[PDB]
């Protein structure tokens, strides 16, 4: 490995090993030989008589230039991977003739054009400006892209634009054993499925990705691999599924969607914003953050509330705050009582001054109500109802700053 750029008149001959050099506008026939070599160019066009061959092996050409189109230049050959990285790396780079793409530190926004099918991008260092991946042919109905984040420490991959791609696979990969969390802003307006894998966290900014109906990070491993996702789906009556991984995840649906959110292992936070949502915390002390009231027929159902889990109701205390204390006895009615009668009994009091919380059990499930209205009738859209699937006792569970911790 030589770190200083070779003089343009200097001949370099690599061997059967993995050699790495920097070139300018060379006037000589540079040969890298066998092995997986790496060549970093500071000029897209070599000098008169100059050429560089990557030789046998899987060879990396690093474009430290503002724009490149190496498949058009016969002076370059034998390079399988194209990396855009360097203090001058920038502009639009032709991916034709390359089977893999890489991205490092850059001087400004980078675009990969003519990206062939089954060609992935690996981000190795924080780039500058938006990275745009333009597929050679995105006309298909089922286009897939494999984006990889690979780093030893936390990697801010920046904004990556994948237009016309229907499935985005994101690998958040840690090369050492110390837990870290990557960040990424995904612009993929045609994506319907996002799948996250790897052994590192991912805080994914998802703004504008309105077609996603599936976020699957269930394969992510590592207790420290925190995954953060906020759904952007705005389709009326849409079904959306959001799965966390092994990490302490923060998963948020959308008000318009019927979100199925599954936290997986770890201390997960599942945020309810509206619709008919289904929350499964999984193992671990999970938090169900209730930020919208919902309606009497479109509310959240928590499938696995257990001792240790919490129920955050700060967002739904329309009037004042829910008083701190242990939950009293459940509301109990007659043998033929309906859910509507249970709802009215829970909301029979006056919540206009300060919202009150009550609970009951009906049909084999447990319900939590927040009454914020003076009337004796449950008011849909003003008073809230939360459903817990099993019969769970909330008698010894206490409210602390509007958070109920199951005991
Ligand atoms: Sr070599
Ligand atoms: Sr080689
Ligand atoms: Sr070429
Ligand atoms: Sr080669
Ligand atoms: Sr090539
Ligand atoms: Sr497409
Ligand atoms: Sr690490
Ligand atoms: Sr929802
Ligand atoms: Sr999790
Ligand atoms: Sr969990
Ligand atoms: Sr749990
Ligand atoms: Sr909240
Ligand atoms: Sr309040
Ligand atoms: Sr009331």
């Amino acid at each position: 490995t030589l770190g200083a750029e070779l003089a343009t008149g200097l001949v370099f001959t690599g061997g059967a090993g993995a050699d790495s050099i920097l070139l300018g506008a060379t006037t000589k026939a540079i040969v890298m030989g066998a092995g997986d070599d790496t060549v970093t160019v500071s000029s897209a066009t070599l000098g008169a008589g100059g050429s560089v061959n990557g030789g046998d092996g899987t060879d990396v050409l690093v474009a430290n230039v503002n724009g490149s189109s190496f498949s058009a230049d016969p002076a370059f050959g034998g390079f399988e991977t194209l990396r855009v990285a360097g203090a001058a790396a920038q502009g639009s780079h032709n991916a034709n003739g390359f089977t893999a793409l890489q991205l490092g530190a850059t001087a400004g926004a980078t675009t990969f054009t003519n990206v062939a099918v089954n060609v992935g991008l690996t981000v190795l260092a924080a780039p500058t400006g938006t990275t745009t991946v333009t597929l050679a042919n995105a006309t298909g109905t089922s286009d897939v892209f494999n984006l990889t984040l690979s780093s030893s420490a936390a990697l801010a991959a920046g904004t990556v634009a994948l237009a016309g791609v229907e499935t985005v696979n994101i690998a958040a990969t840690d090369t050492n054993t110390t837990a870290h969390v990557d960040t990424l802003t995904l612009q993929a307006t045609s994506a319907k499925s996002i799948v996250v894998t790897g052994n590192a966290g991912l805080n994914l900014t998802n703004t504008g990705n309105t077609a996603v109906t599936s976020f699957d990070a269930s394969a992510v491993t590592g207790t420290g691999s925190a995954v953060t996702f906020v759904s952007a789906n705005t389709t009326v009556g849409e079904v959306v599924t959001i799965r966390g991984g092994a990490g302490a995840d923060s998963l948020t649906g959308s008000a318009t969607a019927n979100d199925t959110i599954i936290g997986g292992a770890g201390a997960d936070t599942l945020v309810y914003t509206g619709g008919t949502d289904t929350f499964t915390g999984g193992t671990g002390a999970d938090i169900f953050d209730i930020n919208a009231i919902g309606t009497s027929t479109a509310f959240v159902t928590i499938t696995d509330a257990a001792v240790g889990d919490k129920l955050d109701l700060v967002g739904i205390s329309t009037n004042g705050a829910i008083a701190d204390g242990a939950f009293g006895a459940a509301v109990t009615l007659g043998a033929a009582a309906t859910l509507a009668q249970y709802l009215d009994a829970a909301a029979a009091g006056d919540g206009s001054g300060t919202s009150v919380a009550k609970w009951f059990q009906f049909g084999g499930d447990t319900y939590v109500v927040v009454d914020s209205s003076a009337g004796a009738t449950f008011v849909s859209g003003a008073d809230a109802v939360i459903k817990l699937t099993g019969l769970v006792t909330l008698t010894t569970s206490a409210f602390a700053t509007e958070v109920l911790t199951l005991a």
